[PDB]
């Protein structure tokens, strides 16, 4: 197994996957690494199994159909993975914890949003459909763009949103288009 966490790329107290060489800090993995369970399979392994059990799940989908899906176990897992993929980028640090807004010439967003809040929401089963999760994720970056206006710091929102959107299209097998 790897000697660094797959998400944050640091060493420390790591839990190793039994079916692939990835390792995780307890609260870097999503969901948090489970108490017992030997063997234990990580979220990358669990997602791969879904695809392997239903190869047709990789055919193209319309985003509008994906968003209306109810958050049954497999969609819940897919959203957890997609959130994890965003935390894997080091630029996620900017969006992880609760933000605050005091900048000359800007007003804060009406509905602040951040990754740790989406993480809690997922953990507490607060989303009933994929759309709930996706809307909160996209709101993070939209609030950032709106607040930072012409500051070049706006680009961090663009960059992390691109990571999100690529991974959304991959995980939920959205039909490729130009
Ligand atoms: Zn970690
Ligand atoms: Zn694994
Ligand atoms: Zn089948």
């Amino acid at each position: 197994n790897s000697n660094i966490c797959e998400v944050c790329n640091k060493w420390g107290r790591l839990f190793c996957c039994d079916t692939c060489p990835r390792s995780f800090h307890e609260h870097c993995h999503i969901p948090s690494v489970e108490a017992n369970k030997n063997p234990w399979s990580c979220i990358f392994c669990r997602i791969k199994t879904i695809q392997e059990r239903c190869p047709e799940s990789q055919s193209g989908h319309q985003e509008s159909e994906v968003l209306m899906r109810q958050m049954l176990p497999e969609e819940q897992l897919k959203c957890e993975f997609l959130l994890l993929k965003v935390y894997c980028d080091s630029k996620s640090c900017f969006f992880a914890s609760e933000p605050y807004y005091n900048r000359e010439g800007s007003q804060g967003p009406q509905k602040p949003m951040w990754l740790n809040k989406v993480k809690t929401s997922l953990n507490e089963q607060m989303y009933t459909r994929v759309e709930g999760f996706v809307q909160d994720m996209r709101l993070i970056f939209h609030n950032h763009k709106e607040f930072y206006r012409e500051d070049k710091f706006t680009r961090l929102g663009i960059q992390v949103q691109d990571i999100f959107e690529k991974n959304f299209r991959n995980i939920f097998a959205i039909q490729e288009t130009s």
